């Protein structure tokens, strides 16, 4: 009786990235990432109560391992799930300036 929907990630850099999805038709939503070997160890980029639908969240993760594979999910009032998504970080690099 909800519809959920999650778009890619985008804006992924070494230790972040950008997550969002929407609600379209007092209730809970949150946006649960985690890594991909550890799912039970799942944190939670943004937790809204509206009641106003439809309703988009998103948020800005950071301080995530680099080089590391990440799902996500957005999750209704904590039983309703919907589909996953997942990326992976970018590993450290930087500005390599030779002499030639």
């Amino acid at each position: 009786m909800v519809e959920i929907a999650i778009n890619p990630a985008s804006e992924i850099t070494a230790t972040s990235a950008f997550i969002s999805g929407t609600v379209t038709k007092g209730c809970n939503i949150s946006l649960l990432y985690w890594e991909a070997s550890n799912p039970m160890h799942v944190k939670v980029a943004s937790s809204i109560s509206k009641k106003d639908f439809p309703a988009d969240i998103s948020a800005t993760i950071k301080d995530l391992k680099p080089h590391t594979t990440y799902q996500f999910k957005v999750t209704v009032n904590f039983y309703f799930s919907s589909s996953l998504q997942t990326f992976k970080t970018l590993a450290l690099e930087s500005k390599s300036t030779s002499i030639v």
